[PDB]
């Protein structure tokens, strides 16, 4: 039930992580081959959506070690 209904989004959200974490190696080495404005555009972009997954990942998972210690 809720305990496994967190971990499943967990899981949604580790792969989505995995995803988006390629697509910024991608961008990355774009930029340090030629550092021009559509390149760093298109990496201050991959950043955030990284960042953003790993911030809810964190409030999930602290969220799942409470439900579990409660229950």
């Amino acid at each position: 039930s809720t305990l496994k209904e967190v971990q499943d989004n967990i899981t949604l959200h580790e792969q989505r992580l995995v995803t988006t974490r390629q697509k910024l190696k991608d961008a990355e080495r774009a930029v340090e081959l030629d550092p021009d404005d559509v390149n760093k555009s298109t990496l201050q972009s991959r950043r955030a959506a990284v960042s953003a997954l790993e911030t809810k990942l964190g409030e999930l998972k602290r969220e799942l070690a409470d439900l579990i210690a409660a229950q």
